[PDB]
């Protein structure tokens, strides 16, 4: 038996969920989607087994992070009964538009922003934020899909291909292999707003080794067509010395009163009052 927290659920078996279809296979698992024989509602159920593990669920509740209904286990997989997050992948809704307009982007920034904010007020890094990890909800809000899980803890393939790698933003600090910090999510959130504004990742290459290269060594250049505040933001949050970074010396207080999140009521951002600027 392991370790599930206050979530765990000792009554719960696979026996109770009828699985439609494969969601999607990640680092830590695969997901799936589920509907509840009983309660006869949709679930997305994230399936991780027992023997790749080498305290380890922490679940935080957030109106942007993906809820954990409840967790339980069999003699060889947990199981994880999460949101079934419909309005799907922000990038995808990018990619059919080739690039969001500056208050879309804002909207979105600024609820990763809170919630990253938030994880940090209890002492926990978000450590690798991925386009894969970003949705939007039924009504259009951002949902980020990590619930918790000790990344740290889980043996996986975290090897990297030539041409063409898995989209993710790597801060110069995780290449050279430094301990994670605060500060790495805002590398991150600067990363996410930068590929909103220009269709592709900062520091883009179709050679992987290239990518990494320039995110190292090449100077930070922004094109044109973007606001002031959006070029600050940016040059802010993307600095390639975290002890320089936006957000290293009072973190999210950096970030929210940043010119940029002017028009932004934080109060009514996390109270959902801002209605989406897209509905799925
Ligand atoms: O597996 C990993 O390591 C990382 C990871 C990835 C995803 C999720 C995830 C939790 N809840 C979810 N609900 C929905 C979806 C989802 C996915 C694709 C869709 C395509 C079209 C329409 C709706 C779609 C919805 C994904 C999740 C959790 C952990």
């Amino acid at each position: 038996q392991i370790n599930l927290g206050p979530s765990s659920n000792p009554h719960a078996k696979p026996s109770d969920f009828h699985f439609l279809k494969v969601i999607g296979k990640g680092s830590f698992g695969k997901v799936l989607l589920a509907r509840h024989k009983a309660e006869e509602v949709f679930y997305a159920v994230k399936v991780l087994q027992k023997k790749a593990i080498l305290v380890l669920l922490k679940n935080v509740k957030h109106p942007f992070l993906v809820g954990l209904h409840f967790s339980f286990q069999t003699a060889d997989k947990l199981y994880f009964v999460l949101d079934y997050i419909n309005g799907g992948e922000l990038f995808y809704h990018l990619q059919r538009e080739r690039c969001f307009l500056e208050p879309r982007a804002r909207f979105y920034a600024a609820e990763i922003a809170s919630a990253l904010g938030y994880l940090h007020s209890l002492n926990i890094v978000y450590r690798d934020l991925k386009p894969e990890n970003i949705l939007l909800d039924s009504q259009g809000h951002i949902v980020l899909t990590d619930f918790g899980l000790c990344k740290e803890n889980i043996e996986h393939n975290s090897t990297t291909s030539t041409f063409c790698g898995t989209p993710e933003y790597l801060a110069p600090e995780v290449l050279h292999k430094q301990p994670y910090d605060r500060t790495v999510d805002w590398w991150c959130l600067g990363a996410v707003l930068y590929e909103m504004l220009y269709g592709l990742p900062p520091f883009y290459s179709r050679n992987t080794a290239e990518m990494y290269d320039n995110i190292l060594n090449k100077p930070l250049q922004l094109k044109p067509n973007i606001t002031n505040s959006a070029r600050h933001l940016l040059e802010g949050l993307l600095q390639k010395d975290r002890t320089k970074r936006l957000g290293a010396k009072d973190d999210f207080m950096e970030i929210k009163s940043h010119v940029f999140f002017s028009l932004i009521n934080w109060d009514d951002l996390i109270n959902k009052k801002i209605t989406p600027p897209f509905n799925p």
